[PDB]
């Protein structure tokens, strides 16, 4: 057991809040 | 009701992502 799968966890959960920026942009825009 | 309030929300979550990566970083180093 070590953190490192949290490479992977943090790496998708931050492009999950960039794809909701991206359509927040669209929706405002 | 708008959309609008979901600007800060998607920054401070994204931070939130960006402030976990570091110390996974500082973990890993």
């Amino acid at each position: 057991a070590s953190a490192e799968p949290l490479i992977y966890v943090l790496l998708v959960l931050t492009l999950a809040l960039v794809f909701l920026l991206y359509k927040l942009m669209k929706w405002l825009a």
